[PDB]
Order: C-alpha cells, then structure tokens, then sequence
C-alpha cells in the first residue's frame, strides 16, 4: 500500500487535504466544556410544605412519593430529604448510559397521578422534577452600589427584566436565581385583629373573594338573537394590583355601621417569597443568577455571548446597579487548551530540532512537521464523529499520545536515510524495502496497541466514563496515524528527501554536525558490542530483571491512590455550622467575620465573598451557611502561598478562633460529583418498623463501634443532623368542641400566623405573582407570643389558645433520611492512612452485621460504583494480554517470539512509578493512561527490535547472536532520536504549577520518568530477551 | 413503548380533573406489561403464628415497593392486602347516639390530622431573636387504640 | 373567559419563560386571545426526534404548570406535535331535512 | 423487558429482603416460567456440544 | 426574494427596538440562500480533489475546473430570459451543470 503510495503522489496529498479539512470543518464547530459526562443521570423531585416540620412534611408528603415510584426503568437507588424547613428533596440515580429526558419524564409521569393524594398546600406550592447538573457554567451576582435596594428589590428586578433574557441567549441550560421576584405581602397584627373580633381565616376569605377574576359572559353573544349588530367581551372583576389596592381590602361592618379594612389590621409591604436565605456579597445586599450549560452548547461561546447580554441591559439599570462575577468556568477552559494546543506547538519544534541535530537538513525536519500536525487535525474528526468534545479530559488525550505519534513519524524518515547511506540508493526508490522491513511492524503496532488502550473503555461506572474518553481519543489519534504513515509519509520521503550517497553520514564536516556523527558513531560501537559482552553470560541480567519485575511490584502497591488531582480553580468556599437551634441573624454574624478575615488578612487574593446565609452545604437552616470566595487571577497570585491549599490553611487554621460555629474553608475538585478518592458512602436502614429512636441508637452502636478502630477507618460521621428540641402545642378536642371552637379554625389561624400561607395571586406590573398572609414578625417569636392570638367560637365570642390547648418541648429530628423507600441514616468516613477504600468497606460492613436486629446496611454513591464496577483491571487486561501475544505471534508467525516482546512491560512500569513515589504523587488516572503510552512506546520499539533480528536471520540467515548486534545497531538511532523528543516536550508540564498544574502534573511526571528506564534501559534488555526467547525451543 | 405510555398519559391527564375526586384518591395508573404471569413469589408462615390477613401485610408494606420499583417490572398484582385502620361501624349504635356515618367521617378527619405550625423565631425575625424551634400540632394517630 | 391580557400575562408567560434549555429548539410563537385560550408552538431543527422533542417539551412543562391559575390547571393543558394544515376535509350534509 | 434478566433481579432484591423477616415467615416458589427457558436453553448447547 | 428584500428595507427604516424577523415558510427561504455559497463552494473544492486523486495532476483538475463557468452561464441565461428564478431546484440544477 505504502508502496501503491510511494508511486501514486498526489492520492496521498488529497487524502491529507480532507483530513485536516475534516478535522478543520469539526474544530471550528465542535462542543467545549470543562469536563464532558461523567455521572449517571440522576432525577430530582423537590417541594415545600410551607411551615411543615420533618415529620409533617415526611408522612404527608415524602413517603407517599416514594410508595409511588413504581414501572420507572432504570432505577438503581433512591434516596430522600425530609426537613423541618417543609422542604423536601426525593433523588433518583439511574443506570449509566439511560437517556435523562426519558428517565425524568417517566417520573415526571408517576408523581402527576400520586398529585390527588399530597396535601392541597403542596399542591398549591407545585411539586417539581428536574435533572441533577450541577456544573454551573457562570454565576451573575447582582449588587446595588447606593445601597437602596434590599436583597428582595434586586432579586425582583433579576427575576423581572434579566431572568428570561438570559433564559433565552443560545447555549445556557438552565437558569436559577438568587431571590424570588415580589409577592404581596399582609403581615397580621393578632391584635388588631381580637378588636374586630376577627381570624386570620377572615383576613384569608376575603383575599379569596376580593383578588379572584372572574367569568363574565360577553354581549351579542352566540346564539346570537336575529339580527345583531354589536358583539363585545365582558369585563368582570380581575386582580388588584397595588399595596394600596390590597389595604383597600373591606374585612367587616361592625354594629355602628362602621368600616375595617385590611390595612387596619395588619402591614402591606411588598417582600419576598421565601425570608430564609440572606445572600450579600462582599457584605452588600445581592441577588442573581447561577446559569448552566446547555446539553451540547460551547463554554467559551454561551459565556461570551451571555456577557454580550448583560452588557446590554447595562445602561437602562436603575441608579446604580453592579453586575459582579464571581464564578465562570471559562477562564480556567481557555487556559487549559492555550497551555495544550502549546504543548502541541512546543512538541513539533522540539522534533524539528532533535531531527535537524541527528540527521541534518532542512527537508528529513519538515517530513514530520507537516504529517502529525495532519493526524491531530484529524482526530478532531474522528473524535466528533462518535460525539465526543473538547474538554479538560479529550484534549489530556492526544497530547499524552503525542509520544506515539511522533515514535510513528520518525522511524519511517529514519528508516529511509538508514538505507540511503548503507546502500546508497536514490530517492524515490529507497523508501520501498525501507517499508518493506517495517510495513507489518507498524500494522502489528496497530493491532498491539489497539489491546493495550481499547480496553479501558470498558471499566464500568462513572470513573468508566473519564477512561473512555482517553481510550477513545488515544486509539483514534494512534489508528489514524499508523494510516498517515502507511500512506502519506512513504509518500513524503520519496519526495522532499535528497539522495545521500553509500557512506555520506557527515563523519567529517565543517561544524558541530560533523563531532556529532563523529562521536555517535564512537558511541554507537561503544555501545553495540556492550550488549555483545552481556551475551555470553547472560544469567547475571536475569537477575536485574526479576528484581525489577519485583522493583515495580515492591513499588505500585506502595502507592497511593486517587482520581483526579484538584486545580487552584480561581474560587473556593468555606462552611459555617452554628449549633442546634442558633438563628439566622447569630448565623450572619459569623459570616461576616468570615467576610472579614478574607477581605483583610487576604486581600491581594480574594477578589470578592458570596455568601449565602440559611442554605448551608448540609442543608437548609437558620443555623447555617456558605461563603463563595472568587480570588484575583492567577497572574496576581504567585507561589504556593498565593495558590489555594495555602489560602485555605490560613483560614482553616485561621477559623478556630470562632469559640461558636464549627466553620472550615475547603477546595472543591475537579469533577465535582468525584467524592474523596478515599471515601465510603454507608446507609442505615431501618428494616422492620423500628423507628426513629431505635434507628438512632444503633447507628450510634456502630458509629462508636465504629471510631474505635482508628487503625482502619478514620472520621466515621453521620451525614445528617442530631435531633432537637421542638415546642408541641397539643389541643385539648373535647375542650374546644364545648366552646364552640373548630379544629379547622384554630389551625389556620395557628398555622397562618406561624407558618405563613400563600392565598392566591395577583398581578405586580403584568406580571402574576404570589399573595402570602403571614403574623408580624413580633407577634410570632417565642412560646408566651401564642397569648396574643384568638381564634373566634360559633357564638361570636374571641378565645385564646390557654381556653383549648397546652404547650410541651420535646426531641425533633429536624431532617430524616430515607434509602430506597425505607428509613435510613447516612454514614460516611474513610480508609485510615494506609488503607484501602475496599477494605474500610469491608470492615464497616462487619461492624454492622452486629446490630439490633432489624437494622441493615447498603452502600451508596462513590462506594456503590465502586462496589459494582471497580474491581476489574486483572479480569480485563488478561484478555488484552492474551489478544497482544495473538497479535505478536501473527506478526512473527512464532507460538514464542512474542515473549520478547511482551517482558519488555515492567521496564516502563518502573521508572513511571519510580518518579511518582520519589515525586509524591497518586497511582490515578493521569498517572493511569501514561503507564499506557509508556507501555506503548517501549512496546513498539522493541516491535521494530524484535522484528529486525527475526529477519537477518529468515531473510540472510544472519547471527542469531549477531543478527541482534546488527538489529539493535540499526534501531539505536530512532530509539534515541524519539525518547529525548518526548522527554524534552514533557518537561514543560512536569514543572508547571498554576492554572492547571496538577492536571499538568500528573500525566507528564509519571510518563517521563518511565521514559527514562523505559529507554535508557530496553537498549541493553530487548536483545538480552530476544536472544534468551530464541535459544528456548 | 416508553412514548407510548407518554402519550396515553397526556391525554389522561386532559381527563383526570374529570374523574370523580374518590376516583383520583385511589390513584389511576398507566402502566406498561405483558399480560402474563413471568412469575408469582409465594409467601408461607411455617409457625402458624401468622394470619392470611398478617402476611398480606407484611409483604405489602415490606416488599411489595421494592419489587414494583425494580426495573422490567413492568405491573406487580398482589395476592391480598396491605392492612388499613378499619371503622367497621354499627348502625344501631350510631341511632342510639344519634349520629350517621357523616359524623364519624368528619370526627375522623378533625382527629386524625397532621399539621404544619410553622416556628419560633420564624424568619423573617425581630432584630436580635435567639432562640428558633419548630412548632408541632396534631400528627397522624397510629394505633387502633387512639381511633 | 379572561381577557388576552389577563391571560397572556398569568397562563402565556409562565409556560413561554419555562421553554428554555430545549435542543434543537429553532423557534417559538405563542399567541393568546380574548376567549381565554393560549396555543404555544414549538418548532425544532430538521431532524430532531419529534418524540423525544415532545418529551423535553413536557418536561419543561411540568416546571410552569403549578404556576398557572387554577382554572387553566383544570381545563387540562396539552403537549403535542402539531402541524398547521389539513390533510383534507370530509364534510357531512343530509338530503331531505330530516 | 428481558424477562431472565428481570427474574434475576427479583430473585437478588429478594435475598436482601431475607435475613429480617419476622420468624417462621419463607418465600416459597409456586410458579415460574424462567427455569424452564433457561433449561430449555441448556438441552440445547448439550446437543450442539 | 425580491418582495422579502423590499421588506427588509421599510423594516430598518421603523422606530428603535422595533426590529424584526422571518418564520414559516420566509424562514426556510432565507436558509436556502445564506447556504447556496458554501453549498457550490465545497462542491467545487471535492471535484477538484476527486480529480487530483484521479489523473495523479494538480493541472489536468485545475484545468477541468476551468470549464464549470461556461457550462452555468447557459444554465443561467435558460433561465434568466425564461422568466424563471434561483430557487432550490436551480441551485441543484447548478450542481448538476458543474
Ligand atoms: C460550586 C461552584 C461552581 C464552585 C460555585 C462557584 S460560585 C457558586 N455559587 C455562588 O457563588 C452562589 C451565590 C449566591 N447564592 C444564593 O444566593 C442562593 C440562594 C438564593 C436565594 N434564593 N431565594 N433567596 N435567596 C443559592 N442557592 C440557595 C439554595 C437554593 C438554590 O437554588 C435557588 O436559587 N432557588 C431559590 C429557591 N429556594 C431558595 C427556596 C431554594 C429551593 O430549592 O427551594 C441555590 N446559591 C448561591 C450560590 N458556586
């Protein structure tokens, strides 16, 4: 074929003009994300029960969702929040690879008929389910400057004039915002309300009656009578629209024929709809949004254009209204491909120079310099032809196979001026017999490596995904270039590559050029006749490599591992946890010193503070919080001490100042559904009707059992909340029935005053929005505020609460837990320095064996992927084992010869992780695949070895002990020319710190210490095992 | 068959508001399954310390959710029923006391409520509250006993 | 029986400002009258899956409909592929009066 | 739906149902038309082998 | 075409914010011209290529290619003076001519 291309020229030009005119039309149109998809897909449902505890909003709510999730395929767990804030969260996690759209449907469908049966109140909020990706793309905050406008007025106006146009700009997923737009709000006065012998429930009515539209009719209408000539719409009553409108409001005609209005008992401001989180930021009152990527969309371009709009709405802002940026994804996307598409660069100079320094010339230098760049563009192509993207993780790919693609380029160019100086013929002519000796060696590096990466994407779960998408990328780059070089490159020879004649070598010249040859050919003998020693006795060498064969396995169990090493990001947060029962107001003191000590002791890094007071990142409290830390740009921050796990120890040290509220700053991953690389996900069950209580113990069993096993299994914690004390006010029926007080009447008022209740909508400058009555905030604080509220008898009289009822604390449980259905208890914890995630598990799960009876446990998460799917590499790569000796043998029409090319293995294997342990590194997935180029350099330059000495030896009849000599001579040269390429364009990532670094980090110093041994060390062994493999049968 | 049932519900919903309220507090259901039998799961005692009425029970709220939640499941019969608080009531009595069934219906929904009584220290506060706890009104009964 | 602004503001919107973050969605018009009555459509890139279209369509839905008024909510509100031209029109007279 | 594949999991989801019943209480097997399709399969890569 | 240009022209000429936009059946009218460049554009760029593969040139193509532009202006003038327009089928009929 290559052959057929060396005649035909220009069929082998076109066949490059495509390529890279595919990989051209697909760059320049192709998604760009961070990362791609990891996770499985994952339904969430969510609603509030305004003003109900857990338990209220569990047994009404909650169990009855779940006794409904029935007929949905796909399912593999389903887990559920039940709060005391009403708020209630139902997650269901569906197999890997289920189409999202249909698994949300489905649900979507299943809640729509268990609807009859949730509580008017739920009903009238709106249950709601959605897909879990929470991987914003940008987070807009929105602040005012003159410091008019409260939380709730900047919020409205991003929900009113912002919102939608974001919404709408092409690429955004999704859009949440930090606030809710206006709701009417009528604050009731109990007391106001006992002069006009009045309820909330009246208050509550009339609303109903006086905000309702209404259906009219129309004049003229059909039938119409004979002979008609006017037909008009009739207006009935609609929707006030006003505070003023809404105080308006008549409520009751006393004997005098007097008039109470609304406003008379009670304020008519015109807040929010949810008072529980305050969010400022950089200490200001904020609001805005966080917006999402759509499915396919581009970062960099969906972030630009999203800027575009918001620059435009700019001008017609109120007085003073900064739009602020706390997180954009983007930044760190644009930096992580500048730095690749530069490694691709910087490699293709370097191999420029390590050619024109070792063969010398304008022409043999610009072969490879004009083919790679051909194969990249090309994978480009092939890439978003199975839907793939350019992300942190493809373009990792690719630049991680830049060794393989070059080791392909160089030994064809270099196995052209072997014999055009050894036999001196012309050009055209030479490359044939050149690619007559390499053709199946280059067809046989296909099939072997193609079993060395394809399969890895196989590993299921999650951690299965991120293999694909290195698995694809490497194969794809690789396959495509074992092509460009069975076709264009022959091609390229022949062609821009001046003869050289039977000797030239350059063994004298006019410069350095001429030493070099000069004394490469010293050391090639200085060499070549060294493996020669080694090959009479070679016993002694068997030795070194069963005690490196044990060198790596002394090593790799050794070490550590992980998943993917974080980044300084550009943001981090910190936590903030009052204890049981502290407010919202003591919760937002705290913050503020948060605030403080970064904006302070930090300036010079912090760029701003979000923080978000009453959602904390363990639930929904008055009690807790969250600061969103954005930092000045890396540029500004340089040295570990302007890096992030440095600015968080000053403040997790910083932190314990704080004698009230347990409050750590951390850094968020990569990936941020990841989980700790060491970290289990355990569930308590309750199997047999045990209860809260009984539940509560056991998992206090376990977890005390648990902690006194610190030689295996460190910070063994419950995930959810303690149980806390709760004021009941228990009513006395047969009480109320003699007094003429219904049950009915006495909640509500009860529940309106305390809880609040949205009543209808109205309409707020063409917009519909909520309506919510609700006690001020003075009358609805404490136990003895409950005096100050009557209800009214079926006799007009006014009663209060003491007549008909009586107060109690007790324990709460603010949150409950469920697993699949059943009551449950979230435990998490890890290995303990030194062990591993498998055998915590299995520890823990013997732990639990011992429980009360009717107690059962069930992984999760991470541990659940893991429990499943993490065990395989042994079962997998013996099938690629066994397909790489049945691609050698093929190869080498030899049952054996293989052999000496697969025992070159560890020798790679070594050095990689040699350089990680004396480096401090993690056995991870960075680390992973370059153990796999590494393995598959050092596999395909002892293909070429292993092949030359089968020839002289098939071919001529040569030495079996000299056919070697002459293979190793002659394979020297590439060898070396290749492996000082690859680790000079290695270099610059295995320093780099900043933007990226540990991505950087992890791939290149583990690949280049094991190029080192991988090379600097096959040279004396691929003939040491070759001959040894020979002389066996 | 996934759009399939998608569609058949869109036009049932169109439908549900239709239905008569005690229609709906049953639950419609739209399910998608062969019309055989795959396979029947018996449940047997061997104490005799069990009734038909128990074991119906247990495996109702025990075993039942799981196996309707298990995917290819496509419909799951059950041979009983799942327990309930039974008001058998008694006519002659109710005559005596002079009340109908009405009456016992509405004590019931009176008396056996759970409620949502919002908090101390509802936000928004008063500046400077300290203390916040939820507060808790009647809640579901739970035994024969407290009906 | 609501006026179009009454209805384009409280039923229109609503579902319009949830139709958001739909793949190959081309574009959108929504008209509503006087009678009260509200017909938003939906048109998608050629080629896109118009099953899966309706379904992302529903999905969307579903996050507007407790938002919208109650007697919208009652009236039932449906999702479906559409197209805006008869195939035909079989017509129906009698002769005789009867 | 596969229906071997939908008993396996019935069977599985099963097993940790088991080990809390209340005492006395078996699953017991009455009818079933995997055993035989899967059976059935075997007699037959018997007369192939 | 030519009754859509007219239109875009009194459309810039309106109030601020006021713009505007084509759908339907306009819309998919719009799309066939924006594309008609590129669409003779790559069509062109692979015969050249095909060729080049073909006659081991790099002249007998760019040679070939010479000819394309005396075929269509017949093709066009058939038309022009046939009171006809470039519409869809012309712009295969095009492709057929090269
Ligand atoms: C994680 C990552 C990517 C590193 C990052 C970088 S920056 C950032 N986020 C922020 O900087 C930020 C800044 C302010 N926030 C907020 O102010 C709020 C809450 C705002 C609010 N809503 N009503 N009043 N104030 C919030 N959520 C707080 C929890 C609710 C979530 O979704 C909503 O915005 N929905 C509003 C409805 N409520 C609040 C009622 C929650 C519900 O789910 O029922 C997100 N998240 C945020 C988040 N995240």
């Amino acid at each position: 074929m290559p052959n057929f291309f060396i005649d035909r020229p220009i069929f082998a030009w076109v066949i490059a003009i495509i390529i890279m005119l595919a990989g051209g039309l697909a760059i320049l149109k192709l998604p760009v994300a961070q990362y791609p998809t990891i996770a499985p897909p994952a339904v969430t449902i969510s609603a509030s029960y305004p003003g109900a505890d857990a338990k209220t909003v569990q047994d009404t709510v909650t169990q009855v969702i779940e006794q409904n999730m029935n007929g949905i395929d796909n399912l593999m767990y389903m887990s559920s929040n039940s709060d005391s804030t009403g708020t209630v969260q139902i997650t269901l996690t569906f197999e890997s690879g289920t189409d999202a759209d249909i698994a949300q449907v489905q649900v979507q469908n299943k809640l729509q008929l268990a609807m009859p049966l949730l509580p008017q109140e739920v009903q009238q909020q709106g249950v709601s389910v959605e897909k879990s990706s929470s991987s914003f793309l940008m987070v807009v905050g929105v602040i005012n400057t003159d410091g008019t406008m409260t939380q709730e007025d900047i919020s409205d106006y991003v929900a009113a004039n912002m919102k939608d146009a974001i919404s709408r700009t092409s690429g955004v997923g999704d859009v949440q915002l930090f606030g809710s737009q206006y709701a009417m709000r009528i604050w009731m006065n109990p007391n106001e309300l006992n002069k006009f012998q009045l309820t909330p429930v009246d208050v509550i009515t009339a609303i109903k009656a006086q905000n309702a539209q209404v259906a009219a009719g129309q004049l003229g209408g059909t039938p119409p009578v004979k002979g008609q000539q006017l037909n008009a719409s009739i207006i009935a009553q609609t929707r006030l629209t006003s505070t003023e409108e809404f105080g308006k409001i008549l409520l009751k005609v006393n004997q005098d024929g007097s008039r109470v209005l609304l406003r008379d008992v009670a304020k008519i401001e015109l807040g929010g709809e949810n008072y529980d989180i305050i969010a400022e930021f950089n200490g200001q009152p904020a609001s805005g949004l966080g917006i999402k990527l759509a499915t396919g969309a581009n970062a960099l371009d969906t972030a630009a254009a999203i800027r575009a709009e918001l620059a435009k709405m700019e001008p017609f802002f109120p007085s003073g209204l900064k739009i602020v940026y706390p997180y954009d994804t983007t930044p760190f996307v644009k930096i992580s491909i500048h730095e690749v598409v530069k490694t691709l660069v910087e490699a293709i100079i370097l191999v420029f120079l390590v050619m024109y320094l070792f063969l010398q010339n304008f022409r043999a230098t610009l072969i490879p310099t004009i083919a790679v760049p051909v194969v990249l563009l090309g994978t480009f192509a092939v890439l978003a032809a199975f839907g793939f993207s350019i992300n942190t993780l493809t373009m990792f790919g690719m630049v991680l196979a830049i060794g393989l693609l070059v080791d392909d380029a160089i030994v064809v160019v270099e196995n052209v001026e072997r014999v055009m100086a050894e036999e001196g013929l012309p050009p055209k002519e030479a490359t044939r017999k050149s690619m007559g000796q390499i053709q199946g060696a280059l067809v046989g590096i296909a099939m072997v490596l193609s079993a060395v990466f394809v399969p890895m994407a196989f590993f299921g779960g999650s951690t299965g995904a991120i293999y694909r998408q290195f698995s694809i990328t490497i194969v794809s780059a690789m396959a495509l270039s074992v092509l460009v070089a069975l076709i264009l490159t022959p091609a390229l020879c022949a062609t821009m590559l001046k003869p050289i004649a039977k000797g030239d070598h350059g063994e004298g010249k006019k410069g350095f050029f001429g030493w070099f040859n000069r004394m490469f050919e010293k050391s090639t003998h200085h060499y070549t006749d060294s493996v020669g020693g080694i090959l009479r006795s070679t016993g002694r060498y068997l030795v070194l490599y069963l005690i490196i064969v044990v060198g790596m396995a002394y090593l790799f169990v050794r070490l550590p591992s992980s998943f993917l090493p974080d980044e300084d990001q550009g943001v981090f947060m910190t936590m903030v946890q009052l204890p049981a029962g502290a407010t919202q107001e003591r919760t937002q003191k705290v913050l503020n010193e948060v605030t403080h000590y970064y904006l302070t002791k930090e300036k010079n890094n912090v760029e701003s503070v979000f923080a978000v007071n009453g959602f904390g990142f363990a639930g929904r409290g008055q009690n807790t919080g969250i600061a969103f830390v954005s930092l000045k740009d890396w540029a500004d921050r340089p040295g570990e001490e302007n890096k992030v796990e440095a600015i968080t120890m000053r403040a997790t040290r910083a932190f314990s100042q704080i004698k009230d509220a347990m409050v750590f700053a951390f850094n968020l991953p990569a990936i941020v559904e990841l989980g700790t690389a060491t970290g289990f996900d355990f569930e308590l069950i309750d199997q047999a009707g045990l209860g809260h209580e009984k539940l509560t113990q056991a998992r206090n069993q376990l977890l005390a059992e648990a902690a006194k096993h610190p030689d295996m299994l460190t910070s063994v914690r419950p995930n959810g909340l303690e149980d806390t004390p709760q004021f009941k006010i228990d009513i006395d029926q047969e009480k109320a029935q003699a007094l003429g007080v219904s049950i009915n009447d006495i909640n509500t008022t009860l529940g309106a005053a305390w809880g609040g209740s949205y009543v209808n909508d109205f309409i707020d400058r063409g917009r519909v929005k909520k309506v919510y009555v609700m006690s001020e905030a003075k009358y609805r604080m404490l136990p003895d505020d409950i005096g100050d509220w009557y209800v009214r008898a079926a006799d007009g009289q006014m009663v209060p609460f003491s007549a008909f009822s009586s107060s109690r604390w007790e324990y709460g449980s603010p949150r409950l837990e469920r697993y699949n259905g059943l009551p449950s208890m979230e435990i998490l914890g890890q290995a303990a320095p030194g062990k591993s995630t498998g055998e915590a598990m299995e520890l823990m799960e013997q732990l639990a064996s011992k429980l009360p009876t009717g107690v059962g446990y069930d992984w999760t998460g991470m541990s659940y992927q893991e429990r499943l799917s993490g065990n395989q590499a042994p079962s997998l790569y013996a099938i690629s084992l066994i397909v790489v000796f049945l691609c050698l043998a093929a190869l080498y029409e030899s049952w054996s010869i293989p052999f000496s090319v697969m025992l070159v293995v560890p020798l790679g294997v070594i050095g990689a992780l040699l350089a990680a342990t004396f480096r401090g590194l993690t056995n991870d997935v960075y680390f992973q695949v370059g153990l796999l180029t590494t393995i598959g350099l050092s596999a395909k330059n002892a293909i070429l070895i292993v092949e030359f000495a089968k020839d002289l030896m098939d071919k001529e009849g040569k030495g079996l002990i000299e056919a070697t000599l002459d293979a190793v001579r002659m394979r020297l040269r590439p060898i070396l020319m290749t492996s000082l390429a690859f680790i000079l364009g290695v270099m610059p990532l295995v320093i780099s710190t900043g933007a990226g670094s540990g991505a950087q980090n992890a791939v290149g110093t583990g690949v280049m210490g094991g190029m080192v041994t991988a090379t600097v060390l096959a040279i004396f062994f691929v003939p040491v095992f070759f001959v040894v493999v020979r002389r066996r049968f």
